[PDB]
Protein backbone atom coordinates (compact mmCIF):
# COMPACT_ATOMS: atom_id res chain seq x y z
CA UNK A 1 0.00 0.00 0.00
CA UNK A 2 2.94 2.47 1.06
CA UNK A 3 3.96 2.90 -2.72
CA UNK A 4 1.48 1.26 -5.02
CA UNK A 5 -2.15 1.22 -2.70
CA UNK A 6 -1.82 5.16 -1.71
CA UNK A 7 -3.45 7.95 -4.05
CA UNK A 8 -4.57 11.25 -3.96
CA UNK A 9 -8.10 9.87 -5.22
CA UNK A 10 -10.33 9.32 -2.47
CA UNK A 11 -14.26 8.12 -2.32
CA UNK A 12 -16.87 9.77 -3.46
CA UNK A 13 -18.46 12.23 -0.99
CA UNK A 14 -21.98 11.97 -0.54
CA UNK A 15 -24.62 13.65 -3.21
CA UNK A 16 -21.78 12.85 -5.59
CA UNK A 17 -23.91 11.20 -8.19
CA UNK A 18 -20.46 9.57 -9.41
CA UNK A 19 -21.88 6.80 -6.90
CA UNK A 20 -24.63 6.30 -9.27
CA UNK A 21 -22.41 5.97 -12.37
CA UNK A 22 -22.22 2.54 -13.58
CA UNK A 23 -25.68 1.90 -12.21
CA UNK A 24 -26.50 4.35 -14.84
CA UNK A 25 -24.66 2.63 -17.21
CA UNK A 26 -26.79 -0.97 -16.13
CA UNK A 27 -30.16 1.06 -16.56
CA UNK A 28 -28.64 2.72 -20.03
CA UNK A 29 -30.97 1.80 -22.88
CA UNK A 30 -30.76 2.79 -26.65
CA UNK A 31 -33.32 4.97 -27.92
CA UNK A 32 -35.40 4.23 -30.89
CA UNK A 33 -36.78 7.82 -31.80
CA UNK A 34 -38.98 6.99 -34.76
CA UNK A 35 -39.71 9.00 -37.46
CA UNK A 36 -42.45 11.42 -37.21
CA UNK A 37 -44.78 13.27 -39.26
CA UNK A 38 -43.28 17.30 -39.94
CA UNK A 39 -44.67 19.81 -38.69
CA UNK A 40 -44.99 21.43 -42.49
CA UNK A 41 -47.33 17.92 -42.98
CA UNK A 42 -49.41 18.55 -39.97
CA UNK A 43 -52.47 21.45 -40.66
CA UNK A 44 -52.68 23.42 -37.38
CA UNK A 45 -56.18 23.08 -36.19
CA UNK A 46 -59.15 25.79 -36.61
CA UNK A 47 -60.46 27.19 -33.61
CA UNK A 48 -63.12 29.62 -35.13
Amino acid sequence: DTVEGYTVFGPPKPGDSKAFLDIALSIASQNVSPTRVSVWDIKIPDMT
